[PDB]
């Protein structure tokens, strides 16, 4: 039996196991509130075995009113209040950038590094903290109409990209926002009878920005002769996706770009530089061709590459992927992927990326994340508007006056309800790692 | 030393097509066949070793309900179906609604005493209450003309491309329990093997279920309600059952049609599987969308390995989706019950029907069974009756009335004929296709 | 162990990449080749063994039809096209609306005297009638942006993922047999091995065809009347053939171009298979859209392994199709002819045309051979001849008449210079793009 | 000047007046709830005048769930709870018929019959209780693309027909619903120092429905041969849209059809009886072609004709209007509008209509109104589901009753807040008639 399918007809002796934020009081809250300024264990996984699936979905309100629903029943009712500021009933504002401040966090065989260290949003393809409804092989995100088009959108993400692991598997949620977070997740791996052979590659991520990228020519129109005419082979000054030590292969990447002169941030070519070659021997020809589009992006979202985020539908910023999941870029000691930031470099715009790879471990390459405000969307703000109140009747200083006597009866009453979740989260982190572990023995009990 | 899933590609293997078909063995432009009313109809049977690779379909069931103008027996011999607006009062014939409920596909491996495959040939094809719906996924499709969709019984592609491996025997059937025939166009594709297959080769198998009503605890008690959402559901002995087999194998996924009746959410039901005969389900879900990898609610979306074939938003408060566990599949060594809350805690009474797709190695040890033909069609809500009175009639009306009924006591017994025509060429073609198996399969064996 | 179509990235391959591109090679932003007017060209040599893991093309093939007042000197070194509005009354590249079939792809696999890929630039790449589609599949993926759709020669992105293995040497070129340059940019990536492949590793191949006009016997009859569908077609020896070859292997499938004349249905025409020199075919399909697993004429719909390219619908009466068979290919030992009745029976006379692609083991018995560029057009109505008369001038309108033809005179051959520079970058930069390839090939076995 | 905008060029000694739900607290309620099974009264002015411009919306909403927004405090919110019931905290359900179950009256000069008696949505052009969002001259539906396809869904409606008074106009709701319904409403006038020339055409409107029309060949096929050469000149069984004595002229209707056989409700020809003729004097060719379309009816709205819901979105029904303001249907004695129920009188359908027309008084025969159980939509009905519980756990018994006890707690006090409005609604009916009469007074002293 041949083709992709094949493997559907064989049976394998592995047992399935779920990390999940399933309420283990057997009621509704089917998801953790992740506390502010804390990271919490999905899970931890005895291998050997493989992570086959991830899906997620997250909010992130700020409590910004007074509400006239009762806070206590409002906490066992729906976990996000979906409802109109307009109705003047409640008021749970959209974080917009909570995608930046959280992180997914994994090290595999308890090494003393993460091999994934990624921003939530950008490693499930949600780049600039702004949604994009999309299909690919490996990567999805499912986005309500409803919801698209703002910082910080509801939307669910789901892996496909396999993660085997002979030891172990520690899945962590970094949350730095000041603010806590709803996590649905259901995180689906299989354990072994034996080993995986011991040059298995394991899966690896890592997240890069260079805001502003240090053009030589930012100012200079794109494609001018001027431009078009400088030169540059060795790439020193390439914006770096990434640049590891080991024996592997590089999968692709998401790239998000904010361009600010409104022209086109795209000239540049990806170099690739194997196993320390000086000049590279993978040559590209430009941006949107690395991610296999021509003269611009399209609104297009392929199995292999595409378009996440469009820049004719944003305040000029694009998000794109590419996989090579048929056409991976192979190293035996060293992998260096390169984009030049506009031809030679001349950009200087705000890049950031997810590079994707599988190496044998161990992870020589100490992987690292820039801090949270480093990671913040470059967004326009109003100008300072400093309000002088008119003379107040006595009417309306009294309507300020109870509102105000409403919001500090009612936020706190919020904030109990938030740690009573908190809580929930802590006490469903240990449970699940005791849950698999109790699966792993009586697996290999068998 | 090629990688990656188009590495087969660059192999070659001594294997030989061949293909069970509705051509015209007449060699003429009937390239389909009339199912009759009330029977099965075996597409065709193959001896193994061999591996089913893609099935192609389409359909139509029309019920005449006026006389035509047009000549019904040279009307046999034009296009297979009359496109005609009503409207131009020269022909009718209805879309008959359900008839993909009606009409069951059925599937024997090895010449086992009970089918591997007993599913309403809709469902099979990913077509949900009997309702088509445009999608694409890995290994199922559905294409369905702008024209058609929205519309029960519309026409439409359905193609599957999940592998039916089989060491000894595929027996193809139709079993059709509607009063009506109805025409069917397939292509099934497979490749015959020189060698048997390894011993605990996995089969394919599917099964349909439904619970209408679900025997929920708080029908009339509003979705997230606290009272709702505080109630404790750990074992799930009340869960909607997708799945319940014993054996060795592997859950590949489903697709669930859902009629909700209060107008709130019909999804907050956890997903829990329960492997190789566990007291407490060892995989816990969130949710519904949740299972089919969406979130807030279900999207118009369709993904290769998840997603929604007919969205809520677009019908009469029912939602058609689907998973494929084709790359996460869920194992089962003994057995796995495959289970999902019907809303929280088994809360709700909606109308819930399910394709459950999994491999396991022989026998079958689960008698698959299905619902009978009455327990299958959708529920439609219904005009009250009319009951109208005819007005004084003139002379000319009466007369128009008497014309009209005298052509269509004339026109009905002359259609009647054709269908009985083509029913005849359905069962001649039939024995042919599994006689030309045969020769297939013996001249591969003496080469 | 690991499984599933992703399980290849679960372990390691001592494998080296490789790239051939159109990357400036002067480290400017040219990176793109001017193929120059009635040339050929090569993209690279690479010596095996080793595989083409993924091809990403775009082009351009503009006229330039009038006088500039942008500087052409400094204008050649700006973005390679002008995509500015005539209206504005500064420049003219008109659009070239053939170059896709003007052009050839040509690979030549082990040094063997035939290509086995000989197939117009366009068509390989799932442009039908040098007229783009956006769409996706899993082998080929066309993004074409909407402010370009729906005209002949449109800018857009091409790519392929079928994997081509070679043991000893790849030669791909392109032949263009257009009176006019075009830009192609291209990636071309690849893999090394540091051994052999399988002796009877499968090479990929593809060859076209076109039938204009298809040898119809009723073309002037109405399709699916009684007559035309009781006519009998067993053995097909009049069929449309989209592949006809000797050799091991496995057809992966088609894409399929129709122009069709009558305005009714083009498509209820059978694939007909016939394997290892069969008299009769042994698979046998039921009509033209079924075969691309559509229903009902063709949908817009385009799935991993079928659907439709350009839709008749959005047309001037032209489709274009393509069918995968990348899980269910049609395998041969000896011989395969791929056929399609063109109408029922071989009824229609339009104009067909085709890409097969096929893998075989070595040797291609066979030259593949394609028809001169003359036979290679799209047909299309052509407006009557207007033979203009100016009317009497004014000295004025006499003036602007003569300062224009005198800029025409200056501007043309200063931009003919720009395209003769470029033409030279190009035939360098395929012989630096060979000598890279071989100091790569000879460091990666040097280890 | 000439053309139609040539009055703006000279003024005109007449008073701005209008009729308004606006709250006479001078807080945020600017709508009424018309109270359950009552009239009132908008307004009441003094002639002469003619009012200029109607705008109206309004929200039917039935209690269903019992809520943990304060319904007190939630009295003083937005009028509308536009929050899904999904979120488990509120459900108040949208009245799917409120639109034919009230009904808008208006009397002139005291007459001892109402001239315009319509239900509420018919009025406005809204059909079958379901809005469509269209534009024509003297009507327009502005309807939301969340709210639109179901019945009751809230709209703005507004109506440019001008109406004459030389003593007195009287603008009611009648309210035949069990449950009381939100009113907003701008309804502007001028009143004139003088009398309008007592030959002055009054604004008319009526409404008829035949359901089901008395067909003699339902069961025929449309368009068959037999049906399309019964023959009708006289048109006696013909579908009545108008039958009036008087002199003025009929400027237009709407028409509600949901037809039954799955063809096409439209051969039937429109024929006009102009001063007691027998035979019609206007023969049309079909109901389509009356609404100015062709080959069926067109997703058009025109100013003078076309499709506010179209069959192709709906089971089954179609509201259509035209408008004959340039080329109005004139009578000196008496006019009979008839549609041919499908060709011949075929047809068996369920056809409503609203006819428009300016008459000089009186009013000959009093406008009669179908009663309320006879203006309902005719939509399918799910079978009796007779559902049975299963046997509960004790926690679900105690889930039960919890909710019963809070649904018993929660409705009163929404009926309460209910009655409170309607109070308002009845205090504000009186305060409107009597700042109408403050304005006519001072201004004739003037
Ligand atoms: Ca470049
Ligand atoms: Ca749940
Ligand atoms: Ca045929
Ligand atoms: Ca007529």
């Amino acid at each position: 039996i041949t083709g992709l399918f094949k493997d559907l007809t064989k049976v394998k002796h592995a047992r399935n196991g779920r990390l999940a934020s399933w309420d283990q009081r057997g009621k509704n809250q089917d998801y953790w509130e992740i506390p502010a300024g804390e990271s919490i264990t999905l899970g931890e996984i005895e291998g050997p075995g493989c992570i086959t699936h991830m899906w997620m979905t997250s909010s992130c309100r700020k409590v910004v009113a007074p509400s006239i629903l009762d806070p206590e029943l409002n906490a066992s009712a729906a976990p996000v209040m979906e409802i109109h500021p307009a109705l003047g009933v409640i008021w749970d504002a959209y974080d917009p950038f909570y995608y930046r401040k959280a992180l997914i966090k994994i090290t595999w065989d308890d090494q003393d590094t993460p091999s994934v260290l990624v921003p939530f949003g950008d490693f499930f393809c949600i780049g600039n903290s702004y949604p994009g409804n999309f299909s690919s092989l490996p990567f999805n995100v499912s986005l309500k109409p409803e919801e698209a088009g703002k910082f910080g959108a509801p939307c669910s993400v789901s892996c496909y990209f396999p993660m085997p692991f002979n030891k172990k598997a520690k899945i962590e949620i970094v949350n730095d926002n000041e603010l806590p977070f709803i996590l649905y997740f259901n995180i689906d791996y299989e354990m072994y009878g034996e080993p995986l052979p011991e040059d298995t590659a394991y899966f690896h991520a890592a997240w890069h920005r260079e805001n502003p990228c240090n053009g030589w020519g930012p100012e200079l129109q794109v494609n001018s002769p001027e431009v078009n005419n400088v030169t540059n082979f060795k790439g020193e000054n390439n914006y770096t996706v990434l640049d590891v030590e080991g024996t592997g292969h590089y999968v692709g990447c998401n790239l998000t770009v904010k361009h600010f002169q409104g022209s086109w941030w795209g000239e540049g070519n990806d170099m690739f530089f194997i196993d320390g070659e000086e000049y590279p021997s993978l040559n590209g020809t430009g941006t949107e061709d690395y991610f296999n589009h021509a003269w611009g992006m399209q609104r297009n979202a392929y199995p292999f590459f595409g378009t996440i985020v469009h820049e004719g539908d944003t305040d000029g910023f694009q998000v794109s992927y590419r996989w090579h999941i048929t056409d991976p870029v192979r190293f035996e000691k060293h992998l260096k992927v390169t984009i030049e930031h506009g031809h030679a470099n001349q950009l200087s715009d705000d890049w950031s990326s997810t590079a994707y790879w599988y190496q044998i471990l161990p992870t020589a390459s100490r992987i690292t994340i820039a801090p949270v405000e480093d990671r913040l969307p470059v967004v326009p703000q109003l100008p300072e508007r400093k309000l002088v109140l008119p003379q107040l009747t006595e009417e309306q200083q009294a309507a300020r006056d109870t509102y105000q006597k409403r919001w500090k009866d009612y936020e706190p009453r919020r904030d109990t309800q938030f740690r009573i979740k908190e809580d929930k989260a802590r006490r469903e982190s240990k449970l699940n790692t005791e849950f698999a572990k109790k699966l792993r023995d009586a697996f290999d009990a068998e």
